[PDB]
């Protein structure tokens, strides 16, 4: 299983919204349910790998993950088709960190972080 | 119920001799909005390299898969026959030295994330 957005550095100023891509493609064994999430390491705390959405099940949820909550969202309407890319809208100096991409299509896995940072 | 998914110990050190089998509990308790399918991950992070977070087992989509991992492969398996009932403990045979790290339990069953890490040491 391979994410082919590399890693790269996000730059957006406070106020935008920032689409953080992550694409991915299938090797054949994976056939198993799809399962995708994405973790802050935000760069204001010490916290880590804190998830903030998630879509297992066919289902997918976000708002219910406080970090970001009402601010993060998947940007397509279809997962399965290998766009597991999200938008973090109205983008404040607390979003800075480290964001992973984390998917999952049993028994194949793949992760790639992506750096946000903000201007004021 | 808990509160939100639970793993019972979170954190702690298992010795156990070389040659032997190490029993690594991982046992956990679903909150009432843990409605998903149930996914469990085990991963590895070896003393002896610079490597972390290597998946060694999942269980998903009611399958499990083990060898497939190359990490443990054919001494890495769930011990429970029952998965489901709040079981996703896994044994390790034949301890090797380079078996020592840190291995960490996953559970998942959405929205629910709960996480343990067991330091495994291996002793002559």
């Amino acid at each position: 299983l391979s994410i082919t957005t590399p890693e790269e550095m996000i730059e957006k100023a406070k106020g935008e919204t920032a689409y953080l891509p992550c694409k991915f493609t299938l090797s054949p064994e994976d056939q198993g349910p799809l399962d995708i999430e994405w973790l802050i390491s935000p760069a204001d705390n010490q916290k880590v790998d804190q998830v903030i959405i998630l879509y297992s099940g066919d289902k997918i949820y976000d708002d219910y993950y406080p970090d970001l909550k009402g601010r993060v969202h998947f940007t397509s309407n279809d997962l399965k088709s290998g766009d597991a890319s999200i938008n973090v809208t109205n983008l404040q100096l607390s979003d800075i960190g480290t964001y992973q991409c984390k998917v999952k299509k049993a028994p194949g896995v793949a992760n790639k972080k992506i750096h946000l940072v903000v201007l004021v």
